[PDB]
């Protein structure tokens, strides 16, 4: 089997993702924010706690025939922007572009934080990780992927997201059509339940490739790039009046400014991001100071290969025995 789904900026900067998801029976269609840096299906539902619902389509388990309480399941997640849900737990039918899953574990929040109510285009999370990041207690469950693989043709997903434009998430096949030259893969760690992978190195604009050993995630539900300090401040000081402000919460540059062009290492391939990728506007409504999206990573503890990065690639994630990531130009 496969599947393929339209994938489609929540904004006009590509702050998230949302793809359209089936559950239950009938269909229930919420937009969920596929992250491959956790591992938890979740979503907004009927016994989300009601002032925390501000215009999300919710899941209803009690109209869905093939709805299941899983008993005494329990679940509660904490991102790395300080975002957080929790509730109880059903298995339940659930379809991405075409590809079922039954008896797929549905998390339905009782609870999220302000950030979650305060976004009314997101209507909860499907992971992408490994099935060990799991929050499900007291028995952990498996990812929407876990539960395809054994049914898809070949056992990948792939993530082509846009720039300003819809892209695509495939399940269970690679698009030939989709990317220009070849895929270089490159090994992945799965130790922290991440898909983490060592980039060979980088260069900003049009300057000379640094050969260095960058270990990070690729993680679709990360809007920005988070990269060390040492090189963040090398992209930074290309760009006359940037600065990192504390009171912002990271580097900022002036509007008036044309970004230079970030390119990462993937082993001998290159990925270029163009650099009009690279800007998250005014910092408020008005401002002429803008937010960069090339930030440090120091003080998260990883570097972090968000939607920045990944947008200029298309990406396979390969679930073979031995997991691998694919990256092409596009």
């Amino acid at each position: 089997s496969t599947g393929s789904a339209t994938t489609t900026p929540i904004d006009s900067l590509d702050d998230a993702y949302i793809t359209p998801v089936q559950i239950g029976t009938p269909a229930q269609t919420l937009n969920l924010d596929f992250d491959t840096g956790s591992s938890d299906l979740w979503v907004f539902s009927s016994e989300t706690t009601a002032s925390e619902v501000d215009g999300q389509t919710i899941y209803t388990p009690s109209k869905s025939t093939t709805a299941k309480l899983l008993s005494g399941a329990t679940w509660s997640i904490s991102y790395g922007d300080g975002s957080s849900s929790s509730g109880d737990v059903y298995t339940d039918t659930v379809s991405v572009g075409g590809l079922t899953v039954t008896g797929q574990a549905v998390e339905s929040a009782k609870k999220v934080s302000s950030s979650f109510t305060e976004d009314s285009t997101i209507d909860g999370l499907l992971g992408l990780a490994f099935s060990t990041l799991n929050t499900v207690s007291p028995t952990q469950q498996k990812t929407f992927f876990d539960n395809a693989k054994a049914s898809l043709d070949s056992p990948v997903f792939t993530a082509d997201l846009g720039y300003h434009a819809p892209g695509t998430y495939n399940f269970g096949f690679i698009d030939t059509t989709a990317y220009t030259g070849s895929i270089t893969y490159t090994a992945v760690s799965t130790k922290q339940g991440f898909w983490e992978w060592t980039s060979t190195g980088y260069a900003v604009g049009s300057g000379t490739f640094k050969s260095t050993s960058i270990d990070g995630i690729a993680d679709t539900g990360t809007t920005l790039l988070y990269l060390p300090a040492t090189v963040v401040s090398a992209y930074w000081a290309q760009v006359s009046g940037a600065k990192s402000s504390s009171s912002v919460g990271g580097y900022v540059f002036p509007c008036s400014a044309t970004l230079p062009s970030f390119t990462f290492g993937v082993g001998s391939a290159r990925i270029v991001i163009p650099g009009d990728y690279i800007d998250f506007g005014p910092i408020s409504t008005g401002s002429s100071s803008c937010f960069g999206g090339i930030q440090s990573s120091a003080g998260i503890g990883i570097n972090i290969f968000g939607d920045v990065a990944l947008k200029a690639a298309f990406v396979v994630f390969n679930g073979a025995t031995t997991p691998t990531l694919g990256f092409a130009s596009k």
